[PDB]
């Protein structure tokens, strides 16, 4: 949904994404350290959530675009420079533009970017 979501008071869901608020970054509704972070019943909130599956970003080359209505709010920034494609999006440096963009931590330590389609 892109309804926000009160999850605790540190946490809270919007554009299929759960936000630490007081790290003000996007966190893997996966991640371990949500077991000591947040009580079962506030898990089991997240489970009937339909949260995007960060492991589904492990292929993707380029940046990730996001059709977001509150995300970027809650998020630090940085600015990093892609590639403008023939198909107006982001592609990863080998036309270039310069993008807010969120870095988030993956699994196997690689950092992805969310921008706002």
């Amino acid at each position: 949904s892109t309804e926000e979501e009160y999850v605790s008071p540190r946490f809270l869901v919007a554009d299929g994404f759960l936000i630490d608020l007081a790290e003000e970054k996007p966190i893997n509704p996966k991640d371990p350290r949500l077991l000591t972070l947040l009580k079962d019943h506030q898990r089991a909130m997240i489970d009937q959530m339909n949260l995007v599956k960060w492991n589904d970003f492990k292929k993707y080359q380029d940046p990730i675009p996001l059709k977001a209505k509150t995300l970027f709010k809650f998020c630090k920034q940085i600015k990093k420079k892609f590639l403008r494609g023939a198909d107006f999006k982001l592609h990863t440096l080998p036309m270039t533009v310069l993008a807010s963009c969120v870095p988030i931590l993956l699994d196997d330590q690689t950092v992805q970017y969310l921008y706002d389609d």
